[PDB]
């Protein structure tokens, strides 16, 4: 820096803030030839490309004024009423809430974080969870409580058991934050029985839940679960979906739906974070969603997906060691590894990269950075044939590591 | 809101926040033929719809996937590229500085508050100032000092003294925020002589300045100023440009140029906010400027406003009473008025909307809310033939409310 202790005007947040040590050596192994299993992108292949420029064509024919222009902080109102209606017949998500279209979920979170949490309000997270949104809360200083996954998603009843814990301290949670379908990173699903469980707490105890939804469509097996959000007859649910995987990221767009009065305060946060989430994607996304395309190109993305999912699954089968575990999802673009006999998977990731092969190591997923032994492996995008390739490189890795 | 008492979820600063009920208003009479003086938009006739159709063509030929695609938190790099040349070359801003593309200006001033602001530090302001720095920076809960204008901008003479005058109370400024050039709401320019003077401050305060220019280049009259960033050896300013009116708001692009340990920082920030700016924008934004685009349509811009400036500055020349005064701008979209005898514009717009004229009440763009008799007119987005007629009753107004 010119300045050069520039630190002298940071603010104390500020201070805090670091890049990724990991996520700099992924950027790298992405440029390489390295197989790598570390990514969380869509595959680009899955983008409904033909569709899009259509759009793009009828935008500027029919409503380039509007996609051009300043919009309301809330979002352009044609995008709300074609995704409230989605929501309603696709999930049954009730019509009395009201809805805010964000700059991605991404942009929910950070919110949510603003409206809701004062330094050491207590957040309730999965363990593992979604690191962006640990990363979008931890600017507002929460304190976390952890509750674990089995391979039906949140274990529930050690959620009620903390809870109790809790208010024998005379502590409360505020917001329970769950993503609880083909989760990133662990893949699996919360059943329906723990769904209605977590709302009898939220009820009893009094607390937010926020169901963060990207994948829900992207299902390749098993039957659609019931939204947390569908479930919610008190307004607890603060429900954020996202067009970064059913359509593509590029646009960033997300919506976030739930109790009008919560909504009214997250819209008044938002106008001074950005003004309004971008126009014209709002727009496309309308068209997308209103003209039926959506609906039509979701079966695309899962007869894209379902044979990666199932290649990494076969490979994983065939290749690893005794020992090694991992989650079997119905659906969403991950699958979770737990290793055995106490191996550090992030202190491995320098022998996988050696081998050619890399992953997410799974401690960064973990609020408390308490678990080692686990890895978060993508299957959307790496080349098919990869997948067998890099799933044999990481059994390989592993074995040598047991190598004391 | 179903949760009953919706507020016992909200933190403090979720609590402090509120609607602008003048923004209500505002609102509605939008929708209505009052004639309306009190827009913050740029007009659409104005946007490059011809050339943005080709550009949509041409990235759903060649770069669909970089379009579609999730972005890095710092931009997309040929639009970074682009942009520094650009700046370079047009207005001799250093190359060692480094860049960033945001999600709009607003977002700049957003994180520029998450960045440097503790509660209590000191940001400088200009009074008036815009509005929406004063509400993204409010988060943070800074003091803020508000330093005069007159017809050369900002009166740095005053900011001297209070800078003097904090020092005794043993105090410093961390942030000098200005709209140096066809000021929102002022319309005012700071002449070349106080940009020196700022920065020599900026070096003997040791403070960060803040240029924030959404308006150069819609220059009707005058020769071009030199930006403060150009003047900026010691990498003490940070400079927000945008996109919202030299190619169109829907997109939501800007950029942010400053010291790279500042950039650096404003990075990590920015991802766990909103993870990416939109890239398919980025994308749209990269082939105009790097395609010559901007440049061709620029005196377009110019063509348009100029003669709306012009009919509205001869309108108040022939139609307002003796003691009323008002900016002369040679740029951008505002015309700022200062009313005589204590009138309070605030209490005067409902006679004026009564009349068929709505402006904005100048009490909402000072810090501390502490003058009353100004007011905000907008000449880009009236209807032109309608700026006369709008003059007129706002004139009539004016007589009416000097009356008892
Ligand atoms: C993919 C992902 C998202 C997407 O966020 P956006 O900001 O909408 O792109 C959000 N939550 C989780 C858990 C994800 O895995
Ligand atoms: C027009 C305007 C902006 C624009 O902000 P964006 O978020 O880029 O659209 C910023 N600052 C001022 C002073 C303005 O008047
Ligand atoms: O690469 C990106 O910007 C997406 C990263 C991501 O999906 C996340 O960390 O939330
Ligand atoms: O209408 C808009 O969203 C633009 C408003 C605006 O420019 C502002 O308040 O800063």
């Amino acid at each position: 820096s010119m300045l050069g202790d520039v630190e002298r005007f940071f603010s104390k947040k500020a201070l805090e803030m670091r890049a990724s040590e990991v996520r700099e050596l992924l950027k790298l192994v992405e440029t390489s030839d390295i197989i790598s299993l570390a990514g969380g992108l869509p595959n680009p292949k899955t983008f409904p490309k033909e569709i899009i420029r259509d759009i793009l064509v009828e935008i500027m024919e029919k409503y380039a004024d509007k996609a051009l222009q300043y919009g309301t902080t809330k979002g352009f109102t044609p995008l709300r009423e074609t995704l409230m209606k989605w929501l309603g017949k696709r999930y049954g998500i009730s019509q009395d809430n009201d809805i805010m279209i964000t700059s991605g979920s991404q942009q929910a979170l950070d919110l949510i974080g603003r409206v809701f949490l004062n330094p050491g309000d207590i957040v309730v997270v999965e363990a593992p969870t979604y690191l962006a949104a640990l990363q979008a809360f931890n600017f507002y200083e929460p304190q976390y409580i952890q509750i674990p996954l089995d391979d039906e998603g949140m274990k529930v009843e050690i959620l009620e058991e903390k809870l109790k814990e809790l208010k024998s301290q005379g502590k409360k949670v505020k917001v329970v934050y769950t993503v609880p379908t083909f989760q990133n990173p662990a893949g699996v699903t919360m059943n329906e029985d723990r769904r209605k469980y977590l709302l009898e707490l939220a009820s009893e105890y009094d607390f937010i839940v926020v169901e963060d939804d990207p994948y829900g469509e992207l299902r390749y097996s098993g039957n659609p679960e019931k939204k947390i959000k569908a479930l919610d007859n008190e307004g607890r649910v603060i429900y954020l979906g996202t067009f970064s995987k059913i359509l593509a990221p590029g646009f960033r767009i997300g919506w976030m739906v739930g109790d009008p009065g919560i909504i009214r305060k997250m819209e008044i946060a938002k106008q001074s974070t950005d003004l309004c989430t971008n126009v014209f994607g709002q727009v496309v996304a309308w068209r997308y969603v209103d003209g039926g395309y959506l609906e039509k190109h979701i079966p695309e993305i899962r007869k894209f997906y379902k044979p990666r999912r199932d290649a990494m699954l076969e490979a994983l089968e065939e290749f690893m060691p005794e020992g090694v575990k991992w989650t079997k999802p119905e659906g969403g673009m991950f699958i979770w590894v737990t290793l055995p006999d106490g191996i550090d998977s992030k202190k491995m990731l320098e022998r996988a990269i050696k081998k050619g092969v890399a992953y997410v190591p799974g401690e960064a997923f973990y609020a408390h950075r308490d678990v080692k032994n686990t890895m978060r492996l993508n299957f959307t995008y790496v080349d098919e044939d990869k997948i067998m390739e890099g799933i044999k490189r990481l059994a390989e890795t592993i074995k040598e590591e047991l190598k004391a």
